[PDB]
């Protein structure tokens, strides 16, 4: 007994991760590979397989099919890593046609009735679907995952905000190329260079972190999220996968790095308690060596490769300020892997039927 | 009429910048190219010319000579970019033999009688040379320049600390390979990877910044330096030259990013006043665009290429925090250029004879 | 008596070399920077200065103007490095307005009345302008330079072909990114990868070499060009400038590599003879070290930087086969520099204004 | 029924492949991880895992042990990828103590009594062992595998030489960084550069190819190997795994690239006929796309990832010349996978008993 998934944009840098991971999944099958430009061609002939291994045997000869909900009677779930602008209306059209829709796209991320989900952090937000359906009058639904960059920060910051009076986080990112898609970043922009991404990208990263944090169930009540200073300075360099982030985190009062570090080691959420198939044992992995994590060596760490955010370099700066770094696999936990985990949580909660 | 310079480690990545720059200098000539390994060989035959243009024609034919005082009777100034551990005692040997020694090495940077010198920040600390001479019973002297990474931070921070109640700066660095020398960083460390340098390197960057800031003559007296919180998280990636740094800067009172930027634009010190030949018209260049500076494009910027720290992205974070970035050409301003500027100051103040 | 020149696609990777070089030129001035997208704006504000130094002081505040042959009264020369498909009809408009056009684009390279010019190899071919003017009934004219990759092989092969019974050349190229222009090659195509350009690219390289070789005045007449076997296998990697090529060259009879070496060393042409300003003293520089030439260190070689093809590794393979490598600066000698050289030749022979 | 393996230099770039591969092998166990500088420590804590996936769970905890025959009583096979100069005497010490040693080092590659083994091309030359043992008066033996670079040309070239009148091959290599080990190639040698490896490396590549070809059993007799002309021009670039080569192959008589293509597509040797576990189904994979193979996308191709040489771009140059490209995974087929395959062969022919 399995569920049949369609993956929109299946030849893309995110769609390849849905293909790789769903090919190994116990009950979600990659059964319908949707596109536009290469409709009618075999997947393995057209795809850039910029990930680990090779195109799965059983997928390689599948023809890419039209992005058309009228052709998808047989499909149980839509995964939608589509580009911004194009995504919004396609996802509405699928939802209106009665599909569950898991989007990795930005278009719906701040709809107050659409869940911006990190399953370990705000699983309770899925019950927004009730109101979504009723107010939007459709049988289906849309759920979004956040910007991968925002997730590499929000996961550690969420674990901390939960239990500590955190009052700011000032972040520097060093992001990989695959985040921008293909053709994406011109090679001349990152050879012997660093490409700042600009105020617009900095501002959207912070916006998304604020939404995720505004939804975390905390054990302390100070400070109020509105009194939290977040800031980001974002860049891309010539790494293929893996977003590397340096966070300076401030607290309203005296807070020991050793305590925070232990909170990070100990972090887990509903996905781990439920033993969901794509839930890592340790959604945050903490490293103790002063030159770790490194992008190359740590982006595929953990019992489920790519699904863990890897943290290190925990250090006291002064009594109210600590330094840490974090690494997220941007197309796995940051996108496809997070979206598959969303789907398992939604099946588990009753929102997608068996 | 000419002053004759020896360049120790002349073939090295800093040594080459001495040669390129002094080749164009109105009164300090590269008269003696010293080494060890390639003593006896033509310079241009052996040097790795990893900088702009080609080996100066009047220099290529010059043979590499021993690093030995008794051989250097005609020499007026020693520039010493020698590796740590080796440098300390060689520098002392030269100073003892009557030479002015301008070192880019770490060994003497914390000696209480030795200038750790950024001409635009603490030009007055050259007066330490007078007590150094009495203390150590020698007619020469040692002056050091700071770690290039420290200069990238300390230059814009020194400008701010001078005029503002700055109580913290929290730094992320993305440093180039030339800084590590040759063979330096293994290729496998930086292809598809980011290399963290570790706690010792972070700590040493901070300690050097503290020494530099403690010597700035400030126009406000608050807060005390002992009350200032610094932190650095340092990395290398595959860029050839140019250290890029993101600085989150806190103040003890409300502070306008607009004012701080004006302060950086208008920044100048003694070298510009005295019109030293290597003094750039703008020791700090401020950029307005939200994707500048960039390493490749801005590392050779300004009227003296590579002598200016290029700053950008000035933004208000909250009322007491600002974000900026800076780029420093690590072997020009960050080492050889700073050294040559040091030498021009020392000549102008009578420390090195005409 | 300064000639004023218009630069089409002035913001581009090749246009920047016209802007750099003509800024230092003794009688050809860059007086009209033509674009489309950025027309009106200052050159310095928009241009991506992906070359040595900085935008020239006196060019930076020049406005980008529209590309239209009715707005250029002040103008004496057109330099056109425009993309294929676009460039063919544009350049015709300019010659059909009176202007002399030196083109770096592919469109007219195979017109039997359009010179396809390497000034050291086939300078006499400029007389095709006479019967080109006649048969097209227009007052101006078009001259084109060859694909950079083809120049990197044909300059040494032409010097060889003129004096030796060469029957074959079998080429592997390893080309830089700048040749694809901007946005050009996506970053994901060349990070930890080699990108083959394909059969169409291999075939167009060979076709151009063949045209050029057919136009070389020889001292031998064996074999005939029609029996010469040429092959290329072309790639790009993550280098910014410099196309590196490995050539296995065969001969119809016993031929010594030391003789061919001397021929390449001694190679001069009409540009040298006339002492044209942009003519290098050594159009082919021959290196003797078995690890040279190297892209990084040799692409800017020579008295006129980037104007010389640098050759090395001359080795006997068997009695009738030799191996050599060559490095060409693809935007300088391979485009803008060759073009400026074409402009100087044509003035000399009285085809251009004054 | 298992054979216990000792992996010398286990933490090296070739060691980690022995560990990775053997960890999944049906009958060879990686039982003893030998080293020097990290003896006493757990493998997982010190190893640089610069390959696919992560350190196998059951290997991670294993302690690195001394390289000492006296400690290895229970070991059945020694795999030795030790650096040149060290390897020779150590491998002789192991064979004189009674062990079968399969070496990836160059030291013994040209001993008359030491097989230089590509299992698909010259499996019979294992019989050399008998006179090795007689002559050397030792109960163990040494077998070597060739230079990875030589295997990338020798595998397709042997398959051609076996069936066609091949009289020359003229090769250009574009090799990865991992072949030079760690720290190996300094990062500054390869950023925005190509590093030629020189005459000694070119000559040794060809010498190894000649030896291997002289031991291939042919179906045709012309020409004699002594009259075949080989040349190599070798380079390194900033790729991690995978050596890419372009080969121009010539023949003494007319030979159609379509036929040579069919021969390569159909290539198989004794390891396939013996169904050895590590024998890929297709020791040569032939691709049809004019932009394939590519390093990143194909170095891990095949039913056994990295065990197949991938060939592409088969094209007629003239009646007597073709062009093809080949890609080898240099640490799998080119080193550890090739060694394991030799060991299986030696087990199958009774030289190593289970």
């Amino acid at each position: 007994r399995t569920l049949k998934a369609a993956i929109l944009g299946a030849t893309g840098l995110v769609g390849i991760e849905y293909v790789r991971m769903l090919s190994n999944h116990p009950y979600i099958k990659p059964a319908y590979l949707a596109g536009k430009g290469s409709v009618g061609k075999p997947y393995g002939e057209v795809v850039r397989w910029q990930t680990v291994g090779q195109v799965p045997k059983e997928i390689a000869d599948m023809e890419i099919k039209p992005t058309d909900p009228k052709l998808m009677d047989d499909v149980d779930i839509i995964f939608s890593p589509l580009p911004q602008g194009a995504a919004g209306p396609v996802e509405e059209q699928f939802a209106k046609e009665g599909f569950p829709v898991i989007s990795n796209s930005p278009d719906h991320r701040f709809d107050p009735d659409v869940p911006l989900l990190v399953p370990e952090l705000n699983p309770h937000t899925i019950s927004l679907i009730d109101e979504q359906r009723k107010r939007r009058e459709w049988k289906g639904f849309i759920v979004t995952t956040p910007l991968c960059t925002a997730q590499g920060a929000a996961i550690p910051l969420g674990a901390i905000f939960k239990d500590y009076k955190m009052d700011g986080a000032f972040i520097t990112t060093i992001q990989s190329l695959s985040g921008a898609g293909y053709p994406g970043i011109p090679s001349l922009d990152v050879v012997d260079n660093i490409l700042p991404l600009g105020d617009g990208y900095d501002a959207k990263t912070i916006k998304e972190i604020f939404r995720i944090l505004s939804e975390v169930k905390r054990n302390v009540d100070e400070p109020k999220l509105e009194d939290v200073s977040l800031a980001a300075t974002t860049h891309r360099i010539a790494t293929i996968h893996g977003h590397y982030e340096v966070l300076y985190v401030s607290f309203k009062e005296e807070t020991a790095a050793e305590k925070v570090k232990e909170t990070l080691e100990n972090f887990r959420g509903e996905p781990q308690d439920l033993k969901l198939p794509t839930a890592p044992s340790k959604p945050i992995i903490v490293m103790n060596e002063d030159t770790r994590p490194q992008v190359y060596f740590d982006r595929w760490a953990g019992d489920i490769p790519g699904m863990s955010v890897v943290v290190g370099r925990l250090k006291q700066v002064n009594k109210r300020m600590i330094r840490l770094v974090s690494l997220i696999h941007n197309t796995v936990r940051g996108a496809a892997g997070g979206g598959i985990l969303a789907a398992e949580l939604l099946v588990e909660k009753g929102y997608i039927e068996k």
